[PDB]
């Protein structure tokens, strides 16, 4: 019993974090086999950041301009290249702790664990979701750039996020591990705005199923709704439209609890229209939307209370 | 910027988790040097659990009754002993991945990271606090017994919790790593009730300072209060009394934000008496009490917004 924001065990990723320094700029890199991946803005000085020409900046660099430290051990850089917004540094040593891994580019609404690092040293782990507007509501300070987001499946680490910057609103923007930003952002020091965010409806529904699985049922009702009528309510409360694909993805939770998806939608409709009246769900006084249906199945019992 | 429930990186503890089997009972153990620590109820059968005599049960066992698996590698048990509610199994192999570590018994209100494990395999990491009634609001299923709670300080792992059982209320009870339960609980299968819980006042105050550090100031006021008057309000709302020791512990956060502790108390008084009126603090619609002053300093910037 119980329900917590749960990250994946971080050990397989901790063995991959290194420090990358280029001049006065220091940040984190990810060391896999004999390649170190890091944000390309490590090659920028403070004046370059306003409108950098990265191709120009990189051509003026050589291998010896890049300091890579794994622990206190310095790694020799033997080659460098740029791929979109990530720098790739080839090193003379393959990382002996390289896990089985993949690079994946995730969709909005998916969650991942973040290993927050400073100066190549892991400092904490938490759960994030990719927001519909392609930002993440992270916890990051100066020096955290190059920290990665990941999921783990049977000892295979799926890297999906590399941290690049904090927006003026305090939310966070970054890239897949091939250097492509999530969302419309670019890696230069200009005030950039994300699109207006929305609530991840399918995740809220998954979290309501977690509450039922755990024995919280006060918010249920006898009402059912149609997909079209529910989505009218979703629009009104700035919720993402619920697709038939989302209904099918919630199938297993619907089957374990005996509550049809459209039945749970009517409960959510009632919660949106009337609030909670001082009650909590799974210890929260708001509707939580950073648990996917997969996250719920992963954490919750397979038998309903 | 941002603020998240943040666990310590779990890698140093992942390398210590093993599976311990005794008959049909399987749970997790902690392998440090050549000793495996696990809940002593692994030696109980289903009928023994009602009122076990552990000294009797252990005398009828020998080393070969205990199966220890680290990965797929079986570990040879060469000695066994009981210390309070933990079993200690001496094995022929020292764990090559043993971190620098200490055993610590924590006070209520302190937080720790939990590495939830099943069958010796880490499955997730989250943050917990020891509640004033000596339970933790964990996320644990059958098979999670022997999972540990820990803090990390400069590569030294401080183990403070070993998980033993879930109470009928769905909260969780366990021991320090010397086998002494937190709270009044005992390791037998009877319905046990915890004392009534209270809110950790000093942590709520720390979390309010985190909000100011991050730029959330709507809940501040010009009022100040006295320690005695505030504690009258604390009693009314089932909050722990605030001690002068707690005031002093919040000193560094008070100094970074320019908000005297008793000033923040008057803000908290107003929040308790009037609620939030539909506003959030650090993305929560409730007053959060599972961040210590240390947790806030660890995660937040050292300069106030
Ligand atoms: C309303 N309130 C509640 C919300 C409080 C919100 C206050 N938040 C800020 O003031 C952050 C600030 C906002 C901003 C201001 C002007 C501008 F023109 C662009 C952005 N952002 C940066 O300073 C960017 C500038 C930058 C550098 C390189 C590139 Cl490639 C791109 C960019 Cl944009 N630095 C970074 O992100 C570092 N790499 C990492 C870092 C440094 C410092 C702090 C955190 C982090 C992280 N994580
Ligand atoms: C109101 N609603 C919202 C809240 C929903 C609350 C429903 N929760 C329960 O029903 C759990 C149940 C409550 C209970 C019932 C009768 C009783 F007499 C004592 C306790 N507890 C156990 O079944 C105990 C029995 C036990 C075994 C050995 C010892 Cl030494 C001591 C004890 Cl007490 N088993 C365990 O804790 C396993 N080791 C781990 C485990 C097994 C199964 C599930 C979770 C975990 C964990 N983590």
């Amino acid at each position: 019993s119980g329900f917590r924001k749960m990250a994946f065990p971080s050990g397989k990723v901790e063995g991959c974090m290194v420090q990358v320094t280029c001049g006065t700029t220091t940040l984190n890199g990810l060391w896999l086999d004999d390649v170190v991946y890091c944000p390309r803005h490590v090659i920028c000085t403070s004046e370059d950041m306003l409108n950098p020409n990265y191709e120009d900046l990189l051509i003026r660099k050589s291998n010896h301009n890049f300091l890579v430290q794994a622990g206190n051990v310095q790694l020799r850089v033997i080659g460098h290249s740029m791929q979109n917004c990530v720098l790739k540094l080839k090193v003379d040593t393959a990382n002996p702790k390289t896990p089985k891994y993949k690079f994946v580019r995730i969709q909005p609404g998916q969650t991942f664990s973040v290993l927050a690092c400073y100066n190549g040293s892991p400092s904490g782990v938490y759960q994030c979701a990719m927001r519909p507007n392609f930002t993440i509501k992270g916890s990051f300070l100066n020096g955290s750039c190059g920290s990665v987001g990941f999921n783990i499946d049977y000892d295979c680490v799926s890297f999906c996020y590399m941290h690049h910057m904090e927006l003026p609103t305090g939310v966070h923007a970054g890239t897949d591990l091939e250097g492509n930003f999530y969302g419309p952002f670019v890696d230069r020091q200009t005030a950039q705005a994300a699109g207006t965010d929305t609530t991840i409806t399918v995740n809220v529904l998954a979290w309501l199923y977690a509450a039922v699985i755990n024995g919280d049922r006060w918010f249920l009702n006898r009402f059912t709704t149609t997909l079209n009528d529910f989505n009218l309510v979703a629009m009104k409360y700035n919720y993402e439209p619920l697709t038939q694909d989302h209904v099918d993805i919630l199938g297993p939770l619907s089957a374990q609890t005996g509550i049809a998806v459209l039945d749970m939608c009517a409960s959510l409709k009632e919660l949106l229209q009337n609030g909670m009246n001082g009650r909590t769900i799974l210890g929260s006084a708001l509707l939580e939307d950073e648990f996917t249906p997969f996250d719920v199945v992963r954490q919750c019992s397979g038998v309903t209370f």
